[PDB]
């Protein structure tokens, strides 16, 4: 996160860090057994690290919970990171109390102008290479769909969404990725991709996780 804020100790109680040796990704705790997290953060050997501040620290809230299996949304393209989106299950559950805690999945998607909560352990730095221990915030609303479309021309599907500052200075960066995008108390956004870090004219881009709700509880009722 650039330009953003500490959070303070698991204030952001359903905030994970996906670990395989070393934090890569972020993802949001959706119940006591699924994570959801960016389709492009996939890759075998994940552990989910829960109730975390200081990566770097044992402070005692934690929960390190092996991944038993996970699922890449049947449409993700690499290429465009369309479908940006994964399931992840754990093979036993989280126990959940006021430090670590699931997100609620949206009912409605979230409009433009909406003031949303963005939180990492991604660089710190637009230009050059800081990457914080304790975990950062960010709040930032989503843009509008041609404000979007004009950043990035030929490049918005139906499910992404802008979010952030067109001046720059302000956004999600490398390390975050997978991480929640947060509106009202529920689960709107994941960290997808953007153009640089905090670059004027290029805003953030989020996964619309409001369109993948059908899917993300028929899988969950499945597997
Ligand atoms: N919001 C950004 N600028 N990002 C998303 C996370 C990866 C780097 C690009
Ligand atoms: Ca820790």
């Amino acid at each position: 996160i650039v330009g953003g804020y500490t959070c303070g100790a698991n204030t952001v109680p359903y905030q994970v860090s996906l670990n395989s040796g070393y934090h890569f990704c972020g993802g949001s705790l959706i119940n006591s057994q699924w994570v959801v997290s960016a389709a492009h953060c996939y890759k075998s050997g994940i552990q989910v690290r829960l109730g975390e501040d200081n990566i770097n620290v044992v402070e005692g809230n934690e929960q390190f919970i092996s991944a038993s299996k996970s699922i890449v949304h049947p449409s993700y393209n690499s290429n465009t990171l369309n479908n940006d989106i994964m399931l992840i299950k754990l093979k036993s559950a989280a126990s959940l109390n006021s430090r670590v805690a699931s997100i609620s999945l949206p009912t409605s998607c979230a409009s433009a102008g909406t003031q949303c909560l963005i939180s990492g352990w991604g660089n710190t730095k637009s230009s050059g290479t800081s990457y914080p221990d304790v975990l950062k915030c960010l709040k930032a609303p989503i843009l509008s769909d041609s404000s979007c479309k004009s950043a990035y021309p030929g490049q918005i599907t139906s499910n992404m969404f802008c979010a952030g500052y067109l001046e720059g200075g302000k956004d999600s960066c490398q390390g975050d990725s997978g991480g929640p995008v947060v509106c009202s108390g529920k689960l709107q956004g994941i960290v997808s991709w953007g153009s640089g870090c905090a670059q004027k004219n290029k805003p953030g881009v989020y996964t619309k996780v409001c369109n993948y709700v059908s899917w993300i509880k028929q899988t969950i009722a499945s597997n």
